[PDB]
């Protein structure tokens, strides 16, 4: 037996409300927050143009086992071919055709399947970032002539390429190239293809679109019970939280909602139609799978709203030993050194965060020379590749300050592990530093009269 989650908000923007996303995602935050998932349907008229030629546009699969607490890791077809695929498995396993097959006893079926070992039932999917093969399916700029119809969607503030770019977006700036945070994920689904719970790097949103095909079901879960919700995974499934030496080495799971429910852990579904949007907010688990062969696009992105909860997350990745994906005192560095061009609700918030910054940077340097660290020297930490500015002990990617020792060259930590680094006496050790503090009290006074004007 499956009993449903309660239905997640469904919000209908007026054309007014939709022509600013980030004015929108504001606006709704009060309700969308407390259940960690919405979905939003767009004007009847916006309809962005949906153009492919099925046959040349080739992809990978990946293959799925559907087992409930296995752990999962976070050929070739073309978009024809998958289709067919994907039609022939699910009606022959209905034994119906695709259309009349109830999206309820989709979902009844899918708990049923991944409980019962006696099943051994296996699917396969696409998921990757958008290339030469395949591509956005929002139009974007290509020196083919475009109609006059994707033209008008270039620009979109809904086109999820733009969103990340966009002047309320904080991870625009950023120009380390990320990858996995800038640039929309593409995904091809099938039936019972699913993804495992999980929450977005650094607490970030996430937006999704389905531009075309069968429903995508959704669960989510709010920002405020991820402890909670890690709590009975942990209890359940011990072997996910063992820790694992890269972040392309994580471990996630599918789980039955009605099991955190029965926790007490509050749980939210939706299925998602062609043409609808689904916004998941910072630190919101989510899972879910696909109903049949279809199509859909995705992006991270970040607000101002987010920035605190984003320095939260370091923290906890500090105390957890995670890999960073990017610097966040570095973005905000670097924001703070264009704050002549920021929009005025932007610089007014990076400057609270830099605040904040700067008293725990000052706090963390009298301590080190308090243990008897007194060489120091400038270092340009953001020259340096990601795997060569991380803590020996707790793996966080340095910027602001580290500690060295010729003793062991080129390992470093940071100010919280100065005990981890080798075996010489502190007074060998150097304290490596991108700013001094007057350099830093300047930046934060850009910030704010570019924020008082
Ligand atoms: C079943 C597929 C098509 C699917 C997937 C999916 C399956 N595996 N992966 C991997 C790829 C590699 N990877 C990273 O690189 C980390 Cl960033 C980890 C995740 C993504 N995710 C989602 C979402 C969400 N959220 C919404 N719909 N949706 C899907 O339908
Ligand atoms: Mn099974
Ligand atoms: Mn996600
Ligand atoms: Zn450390």
């Amino acid at each position: 037996m499956f009993l449903p989650p309660p239905e997640c908000p469904v919000f209908e923007p007026s054309w007014e409300e939709f022509a600013d996303p980030f004015a929108f995602i504001h606006k709704i935050r009060p309700i969308a927050e407390q259940t960690g998932i919405c979905k939003v349907r767009p004007p009847p008229d916006w309809q962005p143009p949906f153009a492919c030629d099925v046959d040349k546009l080739h992809f990978t699969p990946r293959i799925q086992r559907l087992n409930e607490l296995e752990a999962q890791t976070r050929r070739d077809y073309t978009l024809r071919t998958f289709g067919e695929m994907a039609d022939a498995f699910k009606s022959d396993y209905f034994n119906m055709p695709v259309h009349m097959v109830p999206t309820e006893l989709v979902e009844k079926e899918f708990w049923r399947l991944v409980s019962t070992i006696e099943e051994d039932v296996t699917v396969e999917y696409g998921a990757d970032i958008a290339s030469k093969e395949f591509g956005s399916g929002f139009p974007v700029r290509d020196g083919i002539k475009l109609s006059p119809e994707e033209e008008e969607y270039l620009d979109s503030g809904w086109n999820l390429n733009n969103m990340p770019v966009m002047e309320q977006s904080v991870l625009a700036h950023i120009t380390a190239d990320i990858c996995g945070m800038k640039l929309p994920w593409l995904y091809v689904g099938m039936c019972f293809s699913s993804f495992c719970w999980h929450i977005e790097d650094h607490w970030s949103y996430s937006i999704n679109y389905l531009h075309w095909g069968e429903p995508k079901t959704w669960y989510g879960v709010p920002g405020y019970a991820a402890e909670q919700l890690e709590n009975v995974m942990k209890k359940l499934a011990p072997e996910l939280f063992v820790s694992q030496p890269d972040l392309l080495h994580q471990l996630v799971t599918i789980m039955n909602p009605n099991t955190l429910m029965t926790h007490e852990v509050p749980v939210y579904r939706t299925n998602q139609c062609a043409g609808e949007f689904v916004i998941t907010f910072p630190r919101a688990y989510h899972s879910g799978f696909n109903q049949g062969f279809n199509f859909a696009e995705a992006v991270n992105f970040c607000t101002v709203d987010w920035l605190p909860l984003g320095r939260q997350c370091v923290e906890h990745y500090r105390l957890l030993h995670r890999y960073c994906v990017f610097s966040h005192d570095e973005m905000i560095c670097k924001m703070a050194s264009k704050a002549d061009v920021l929009d005025v609700v932007v610089a007014s918030t990076v400057q609270k965060d830099m605040a904040i910054m700067i008293e725990d940077e000052k706090a963390l340097r009298e301590t080190v020379r308090k243990l008897g660290v007194i060489d120091s020297e400038r270092m340009d930490f953001e020259l340096l590749p990601d795997d060569e500015r991380q803590c020996v002990k707790c793996k966080t990617t340095c910027f602001m300050s580290a500690i060295s020792c010729s003793c062991k060259p080129g390992l470093l930590v940071c100010l919280h592990h100065v005990k981890e680094l080798c075996s010489c006496p502190p007074y060998k050790y150097k304290l490596r530093y991108r700013y001094t503090l007057d350099d830093l009290y300047p930046m934060m006074n850009a910030l704010k009269l570019r924020a008082e004007s």
